[PDB]
């Protein structure tokens, strides 16, 4: 008697009164979420492949690299196909319950974990970039991997409510995909729903501010110091540390875009979110919800697209084994020249 009837989820009254979306919708939106599984767990695995193997990138902080790759290899990987995807040519979610739980659960703790991952990124940056050059520190595998521990406890915790009770995971939009409930509107869901957005959300997204504004606050602190150690006798051999600075400030600023990425990703939809949990629901469409999240699905598959294109190390790698990635993006060895210097030390100060 009805076209939005999944009998292992008992879909909230809100999306059952509108009508069904066009048959093309569900084909496009599965196909479209295909391809963010294929292009997300390709370009994911590829940076997992490489950053693991690949000399030239096995420093500390890269392990936090590592960490957000896995993280949206997964989210591509559990989000896109086959739930998803199968789900819309079917019309129908066909998995169950348990399923659903499973999908927004891995949807939640890894959205959560690749901003947290990228808030120790940000707080590496801080550490070499932030600080000034006297007392500049780098990341060690036992810090890195404590750190990277923090994120996995973290993100669990944020995500883990609705599996709960403190909260639910079921389905949204056009009914093919699960997610948190942002409807019910009563005390355990909104607090769970407070909760995952200030401290899932808000949380890492500060110390990111508090990290980046801080490496903006000491751009010129460091400009002058620069300068007094630099007619401090410091020969030839100060290009050297000059070159490092500019390496990673090349990463300093690769952590941001990949952070931009980030919020205008899940901005739109957190959006849509609070309206329904707070304001005017007949604005929370069956394209509202889906659309904008759909948007935010895509954002674990960034990441690699954004290296592939800025990180030199990371670039010359793809050219020794994946060359046929680099295209349209041709790589030379020019771009590793800063690395160069920055790593070649001076023999007893020449
Ligand atoms: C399940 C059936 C899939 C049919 C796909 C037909 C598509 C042709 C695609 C060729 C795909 C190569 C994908 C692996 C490469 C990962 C791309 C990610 C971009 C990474 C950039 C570093
Ligand atoms: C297909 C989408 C799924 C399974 C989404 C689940 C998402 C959450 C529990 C989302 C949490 C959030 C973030 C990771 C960042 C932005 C703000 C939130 C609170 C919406
Ligand atoms: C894009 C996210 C940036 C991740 C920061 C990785 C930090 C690795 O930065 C690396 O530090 C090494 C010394 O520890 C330097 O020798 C490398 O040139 C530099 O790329
Ligand atoms: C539902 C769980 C999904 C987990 C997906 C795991 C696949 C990720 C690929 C891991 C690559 C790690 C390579 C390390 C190299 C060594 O060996
Ligand atoms: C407007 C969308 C059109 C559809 C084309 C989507 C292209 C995404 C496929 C990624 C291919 C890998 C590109 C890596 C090159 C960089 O560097």
């Amino acid at each position: 008697e009805t076209w939005w009837y999944n009998p292992s989820i008992v879909v909230h009254p809100h999306w059952r009164e509108f009508d069904q979306v066009p048959d093309a919708v569900y084909y496009s939106l599965g196909i479209f979420i295909g391809i963010c599984g294929i292009i997300g767990c390709g370009g994911n695995g590829i940076v997992i492949y490489l950053f693991t193997k690949t000399k030239s990138l096995q420093t500390p902080a890269n392990m936090f690299i590592i960490n957000l790759a896995f993280s949206d290899f997964t989210f591509s990987l559990v989000n896109g196909f086959p739930l998803m995807t199968i789900s819309c040519f079917l019309k129908k979610w066909i998995f169950g319950f348990a399923a659903c739980k499973v999908y927004g659960f891995i949807g939640g703790i890894f959205g959560f974990m690749s901003i947290m991952t990228m808030a120790m990124i940000s707080i590496d940056r801080y550490n070499v970039i932030g600080r000034p050059m006297a007392a500049s520190k780098k990341m060690s595998h036992r810090r890195a991997f404590i750190m990277i521990i923090f994120v996995w406890l973290w993100s669990v915790l944020w995500a883990i409510g609705p599996i709960f009770g403190w909260g639910a995971y079921t389905l949204e939009g056009v009914l093919c995909n699960c997610s948190f409930d942002y409807i019910s509107r009563d005390s355990t869901t909104r607090s769970n729903i407070l909760c995952m957005f200030i401290l899932g959300f808000f949380g890492p997204i500060l110390i990111i501010f508090f990290c980046y504004f801080n490496i903006v606050m000491s751009v010129s602190n460091h400009e002058k110091e620069m300068a007094a150690m630099a007619k401090r006798l410091n020969a030839k051999e100060l290009r050297k540390a000059q070159a490092g600075a500019n390496a990673e400030m090349r990463l300093a600023k690769i952590s941001i875009v990949i952070v931009s990425q980030f919020l205008l990703s899940w901005s739109p939809y957190a959006v849509v979110a609070l309206l329904a949990q707070f304001g005017p629901l007949e604005w929370v469409t069956p394209y509202a919800a889906q659309l904008p999240v759909m948007f935010a699905k895509a954002s674990a598959i960034h990441n690699p697209m954004i290296y592939s294109v800025s990180h030199p190390k990371f670039r010359e790698a793809i050219s020794q084994t994946f060359p046929w990635v680099l295209t349209c993006c041709q790589f030379d060895d020019k771009e590793t020249e800063d690395d160069k210097d920055a790593e070649t030390e001076i023999p007893a100060g020449e």
